[PDB]
């Protein structure tokens, strides 16, 4: 048996001095960076005005010489969507192979009239060519706007106009974007400017590969090109001649650090295999930088290949820096310092970098200390010009290769170098078809006489495409924006970054505009911190403190007021290997947990006159305790529960967050005439052991209620812990005790006659039992026992042809199989449209054969076991029914290893209908199902009919589908070209409708107020909108003369937040929205008219429809209602026939109430939210029905950097 | 349609152009429940219709007109009401009530 | 721009011909003056060859 977290994440080899320096400097704050970059990039006086003449000459020349598209859109008076829309059309004539036939169609069809009558949008790359058009990025594409601009434009101007689309369009897409669709015509192409003096670097356009296949495709396209660049260069050599650059995400499908051993083992020898070939036609391979985090695993690489004998004797081997990176300099330390040890002279092309917006968004969402980039552009341009430095005092051991547009760190650059030249001394780069005009100022012995490498770009339309907007971000700040602004005078472009920056106040502050993580959501509270597990001094430091945590003796013990009590003692055992024991539960007695709960009913006063701000500092400590003991508590977690590091430090980063989100929301909210429910029951699930756990007693404590904690049984130790944190924090133990068990214990406690509220996460048919048994209780004031029951999910997600392969890919496999499915937000069936379903299965079942299953105290795991012997039994039951049906099943191979422990490999079925499912499979178990794109609201229906609605996902470019697909969907977290298992506190508030939850959502600000007798009004709680059918039964009401009840309706319409509609601060690249909603048809079981005509007003001001209990008699006190109110009253005598209801209302004494309420209960399907109240409670108090429960929560989390970048990062420089 | 709109001009010939800026994103749920209804009953040509005049409905379409500073005009399409239908056939009925619940009318 | 450059005569006419103040009188040419570039204007967004008169 191996003990834990010994072999969790050793690095690929020892870190050096200078390998270490890099690891230091990954995230410096910007004001230590700046400093030493200023000084090393100094020049004199004498040098900067000559860089700053050259940089004018060189600009003048640009500005004097400066247009396809703007042209066109001049000609025929072209509006942006016009252009944009011409674009589109042009690209899809181009797919079509034969000219003949295009002509024809464009003749014949097209020009004549319905472009439309000739599977997939015209406009699925629209915020391409609207970057193209307009310059502007746009995540999402509103295709009837473009449907509108196409018909208009060929309406208006006809063939010849769509003529010059198709020209133009096919002269961008086969010789300005790409240098040649094919690496020969590429070739062909190039002998032009090579006779002027420049150079080639070809890219074939391979990047991140989601398969083996992929990266197999990769490798012989790179193995063919080199091939063909080789057989060109004949002999030229590797400065002269052409070259070739790969990226190594290319080359294989698990490119990154967690996966080491597998880049290492397999991805190494196919670099050194094209490096051999390289090498034999001495020809230039340059490795491409891609993301921060995969920049100290390439440096690996390149060091095992500089020092391979076998390349020996070819300096062709080339690797990119990024300067916009903080590591810049100390990397550039380290190569410099390998090309002397190797003796191979290192290409290494100095870039600014490529993935700015992108970094900053993921440093954000993973809460990290600081960016690993620069976040003002003038700090990158200082770091370039600093580390080209570096780069020039270093010309006899590497070839720096200057790669920019940007004319005055060109400029600074070629001063700096000086007079004496020769060819390999150093060289420019630029990309094809932007950079030549600026180069051919400087190639040349008429110019500057100093060489440029051109970066050709080779391939399709397809695949050009793919990454088209990255390479085009032409943002704000970039020098290519700026040379073509007029507002921009030359000065402004020769100013020099150096002197600028050294000008400033505080040398290298961050940008004003950026959020640090920690400061996302800025006053209202401190964002979580999380853990960087590329960065080896972290994984170094994690590999010691979890290893550590595995020596500690975890107990959990029925921790009542008087303290702990004696019971049933059993070991906890890992589930990924049950030789591996955790630690020990001491089980509660049924009669501990009574007695557990007199004891809160007697401490209840005492916690409840604790100020709601100190109970909120309790919450405010238990997080700062938190975060300090992540790494012990994500060993314990990792151990006890199957999780990865990485889903470990996301619970207790959620943990975390609810504690600071609730205190916040108790600090806006709770006063004096909030009072506390009493003893409330919080009864949680094992698969978030710590988060929800934590989220639930942090809101009943807070709310001013002593809290008896029933954990699940499989997960008792992270529990414990976390009650031992919220004790430490300053928790009375009288108000916080902990019940450890099964569900004996939870239905102790719920049926204790002191539990005044119960909040139960769980599954849907637990819930019903609680529900069951809350229906025989009433409160002291004779009213029901309030249930929080968050449950279930049978969560979609559905894919149009629209849509990005890879990200989808990448998103399934990520909601389906993280945590091994054992998320309710889980990913439990994809929707594919037909015409891209086979593309995509066969992508994401080569990305399911990627994945590592095991054992998770290895960061190399994936996918960690399912938690008991008796969930495996459950869900492989499921897959095996499915499989006894003829469906197909695809399923990963589990290793050896896997028989100490539970473990279900993730698994792909493929269904024919919805309805194939039953009930929510909570494993690693992916269904699949194609559609039409006609019967796309037929499947939004078939969704929705499942009775489950917790999370859905949408993956589509077209703001169309968008528009009809969360319009239909009833689901209470809806995720937009992302991944669907978002639960960021405070950003997408959690928790579904129907079979998934009664709400209020957990982490959003209706929840405090659920566990108070008197709800406060939650911070941004309104709503400027009255439903017009409220107001028309407010008439009616005055009409029948039930004046009193009329201003009570009107009252309601006011009070009512149904229609708020807010966005939550949250990182970059992200649109995160609550609204609220109708819950849909409210139960009203009155027992007077006037009661009936309160209930009415309620439900009808917060927008539902309701059915009224028939068997109340009072269908009279109803005539003649307007069409409009009518239609949202039905009379129900069988109430079990006419759900799904959606919340109740009733009105009645005790007894009634007690009645009704078990006679809810039994109805089919969803627990229903009910709210009791007597005629008297009616007559006095106005919100005897509190209009918060009557409402849904809909929270909408939208990547809107989906399409390749941020266009609100754009205007950031 | 309104005078000094983008509507008026194509109330003045025979075959109306698709006015700037003339579109919605919005389909009408009942349009979409009506083509529903006709894929059902297999009237595959009058879903399609439907379908079409879900998408080419601007129903909903809600721009701010540029003008003067300290000024907000806005512009915005609605349903018209009820509209009356007097088909003749079966297939010019399904066709009629496409175009009305497209538009967000009743009939 | 005929309409424009004679707005002062055609103000006199108005003035007098129909009741109105100079300011409504500049109100009501200014408005033909926009119709005619209105229309212009949609007109050069949207008429082709299919859009037949009636
Ligand atoms: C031949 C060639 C090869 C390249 N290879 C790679 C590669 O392998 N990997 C890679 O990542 N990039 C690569 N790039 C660079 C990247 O694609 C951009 O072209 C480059 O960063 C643009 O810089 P520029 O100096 O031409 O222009 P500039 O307009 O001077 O610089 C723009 C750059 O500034 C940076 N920037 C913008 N805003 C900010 C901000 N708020 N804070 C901090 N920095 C900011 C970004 O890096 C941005 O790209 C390559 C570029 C060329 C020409
Ligand atoms: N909607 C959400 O936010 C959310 C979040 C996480 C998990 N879930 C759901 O939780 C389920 C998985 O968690 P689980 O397996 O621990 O759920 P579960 O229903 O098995 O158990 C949940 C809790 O209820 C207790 N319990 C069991 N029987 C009881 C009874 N008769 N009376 C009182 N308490 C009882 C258990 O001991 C445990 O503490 C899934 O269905 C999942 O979808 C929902
Ligand atoms: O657009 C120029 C460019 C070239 C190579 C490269 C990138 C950009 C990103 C990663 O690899
Ligand atoms: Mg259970």
């Amino acid at each position: 048996a191996p003990a834990p977290f010994a072999d969790f994440a050793p690095p690929v080899r020892p870190q050096s001095t200078l390998r270490r320096a890099i690891t230091a400097a990954y995230r410096r704050p910007e004001t230590e960076c700046l400093p030493p970059l200023v000084e090393a990039a100094t020049q004199s006086k004498e040098i900067r005005d000559a860089a700053a003449s050259t940089a004018r000459k060189l600009i003048e020349a640009l500005r004097g010489k400066h247009s396809g598209v703007e042209g066109l859109v001049q000609e025929y008076s072209l509006s942006s969507q016009e252009g944009v829309a011409l674009m589109c059309l042009a690209e899809a004539l181009l797919r079509i192979p034969d000219t003949a036939t295009r002509d024809a169609l464009i003749r014949d069809k097209i020009a004549d009239g319905n472009w439309k009558s000739h599977s997939r949008s015209l406009f699925v790359n629209a915020a391409t060519w609207g970057l193209v058009v307009t310059g502007k990025l746009t995540s999402t594409v509103n295709d009837r706007s473009l449907a509108a601009a196409l018909t208009r434009l060929i309406s208006r101007c006809g063939e010849p106009v769509i003529r010059r689309g198709v020209d133009m369009a096919m002269r961008m897409m086969g010789e300005q974007f790409v240098t040649g669709e094919t690496i020969r015509e590429a070739l062909k192409r190039s002998k032009e400017l090579e006779e002027k003096g420049f150079s080639y670097s070809y890219d074939m356009l391979g990047e991140a590969a989601t398969t083996a296949a992929d990266a197999e495709r990769y490798y012989r396209d790179y193995e063919s090109a080199i091939h063909a660049i080789g057989k060109a260069s004949a002999g030229r050599g590797i400065y002269e001649g052409p070259g070739i650059s790969i990226k190594l995400s290319a080359l294989h499908p698990r490119y990154s650090r967690a996966q080491a051993a597998r880049v290492m083992g397999e991805l190494l020898p196919r670099v050194k295999a094209l490096a051999l070939l390289a090498k034999n036609y001495d020809i230039g391979l340059n490795i491409d930088a891609e993301e921060a985090d995969r920049l100290e695993l390439s440096l690996d690489l390149l060091e095992v290949l500089c020092l391979d004998g076998d390349l020996s004797g070819w300096n062709g081997m080339g690797f990119v820096v990024q300067a916009y990176g903080k590591r810049c300099p100390f990397v550039l330390d380290f190569i410099i310092d390998l090309a002397r040890r190797s003796g191979r002279r290192i290409m290494v092309r100095l870039v600014k970098g490529a993935y700015w917006d992108a970094e900053i968004k993921r440093a954000q969402l993973d809460g990290l200390a600081d960016f690993p980039v620069f976040t003002r552009k003038i700090h990158t341009d200082v770091s370039y010009i600093a580390c080209a430095a570096k780069l020039l005092a270093a010309t006899d051991v590497v070839f720096p290769q200057f790669a920019t547009h940007n004319a005055q760190t060109l400029a600074a650059i070629y001063h700096m170098a000086g007079k004496d030249f020769h060819v390999g001394k150093y060289e420019f780069q630029c990309l094809h078809g932007m950079g030549e005009p600026l180069y051919e100022e400087v190639v040349g012995r008429g110019k500057l006489d100093r060489p440029c490498r051109i970066y050709a770009p080779v391939g399709t339309h397809e695949t050009l495409l793919a990454y088209l907007v990255r390479r085009l971000l032409g943002a704000n700040s970039s020098f290519v924006h700026r040379i073509n602004d007029p507002k921009v005078s030359i000065d402004e472009l020769i100013a020099d970054p150096v002197e600028v920056v050294r000008a400033m106040p505080v040398v290298g502050a961050k940008h004003d505009r950026i959020a640090l993580p920690a400061e996302l959501f800025g006053d209202a509270r401190t964002n979580s911190a999380g853990l960087d597990l590329s960065n080896e001094e972290t994984l170094a430091s994690l590999t010691e403190a979890l290893r550590e945590s595995a020596a500690m003796k975890w107990t959990a013990l029925p921790q009542l007021a008087t303290g702990p009590a004696a019971g049933e003692t059993r070991t906890v055992l890992n589930p990924g290997d049950h030789r591996d024991v955790v630690g020990s539960v001491t089980e509660t007695s049924e009669e501990d947990a009574r007695r557990a709960v007199r004891l809160a009913a007697d401490a209840a006063p005492d916690w409840a006159a604790v100020p709601p701000s100190e109970r909120a500092a309790c919450l405010d400590r238990a997080a700062e305790l938190m975060q300090a003991r992540m790494p012990t508590l994500l060993g314990l977690i990792i151990r006890e529960a199957g999780k990865s590091a990485l889903n470990a430090i996301a619970e207790v980063r959620e943990a975390i967050d609810f504690l600071r989100y609730y205190a916040e929301q108790t600090r806006r909210t709770l006063g004096p005439g909030h009072g506390p429910l009493g003893p409330i029951v919080c009864i949680s699930p094992w698969n978030f052991p710590l988060a929800i756990f934590t989220g639930q007693i942090a809101a009943a404590l807070v709310a001013g209620n002593p809290v008896l904690a029933k954990p699940a049984e499989e997960t008792p130790l992270i529990a414990a812990e976390g009650v031992r944190i919220l004790r430490e924090a300053g928790i009375p133990a009288s108000a916080l005790q902990l019940l450890p068990g099964d569900g004996r214990v939870g239905a102790a406690l719920v049926a204790a006659a002191e539990t005044a509220g119960v909040m139960f996460t769980g599954s849907t048919e637990v819930a019903r039992l609680i529900q069951a048994q809350l229906a025989d209780r009433l409160s002291p004031a004779g009213r029901p026992i309030p249930l929080i029951a968050e449950t279930g999910g049978q969560n979609a997600m559905i894919v149009d042809s629209s849509a990005l392969a890879e990200q989808v890919v990448g998103d399934v496999i990520t909601s389906a199989f993280d945590s091994a499915g054992q998320r309710c937000s889980a990913l439990r069936v994809l929707c594919l449209q037909e015409d891209v379903a086979d593309r995509i299965l066969t992508m994401l079942k080569g990305a399911l054969h990627e994945l590592h299953i095991g054992r998770t105290d290895r960061l190399s795991v994936d996918v960690g076991p399912v938690i008991t012997s008796e969930a495996k039994d459950n869900i492989e039951k499921h897959i095996e029914r499915m499989r006894g049906l003829g469906r197909k099943v695809e399923q990963i191979g589990l290793a050896s290893e896997t028989g100490v422990g539970t473990f279900v490999p993730p698994t792909i079925i493929e269904l024919e209908k919805l309805s194939d499912l039953q009930r929510e499979v909570f494993g690693p178990v992916l269904h699949v199902i194609r559609y039409r794109r006609d019967d796309l609201d037929r499947l939004v229906d078939d969704v929705n009919a499942t009775g489950y609605g917790l999370t859905f996902g949408l993956h589509t470019r077209l703001d169309e589908t968008i528009a009809h697909v969360t319009s239909r969907i009833k689901a209470g977290n809806l995720y937009i070209n992302r991944n669907i298992i978002g639960a960021v506190v405070g950003v997408q508030p959690f928790g579904g409708r129907g079979l998934s939850g009664t709400g209020p959502k957990a982490g959003g600000p209706l929840y405090l107020g659920r566990l108070v007798t008197t709800a406060p009004v939650p911070p941004q709680h309104s709503s400027v909108h009255t439903d017009p059918v409220l107001l028309d039964f407010a008439k009616w009401l005055d009409g029948k003369g039930a004046r009193a009840e009329a201003e009570a309706a009107r009252n309601a319409g006011s009070s009512s937040a149904l229609g708020l509609d807010l966005e939550l601060p949250g990182p970059v690249g992200e649109r995160n929205l609550y609204t609220l909603h109708a819950r849909g048809r409210i139960l009203l079981v009155p027992a007077t008219e006037s009661g009936l005509y309160h209930q009415l007003a309620a439900a009808l001001a917060t927008g539902n429809s309701v059915a009224i209990d028939a068997a109340s008699g009072l269908q009279a006190s109803l005539k003649n209602l307007p069409q409009t109110v009518g239609l949202r009253v039905s009379w129900s005598k069988d109430w079990a026939a006419d759900g799904p209801f959606a919340g109740a209302l009733v009105e009645g004494d005790a007894e009634r109430i007690r009645a009704v309420n078990k006679a809810i209960a039994a109805l089919p399907g969803p627990l229903l939210l009910v709210q009791a109240a007597s005629s008297g409670e009616i007559a006095r108090n106005p919100d005897a029905y509190c209009l918060n429960w009557l409402v849904e929560e809909v929270s909408a989390s939208i990547n809107t950097a989906a399409a390749g970048g941020n266009a609100s990062l754009m205007a950031i420089g």
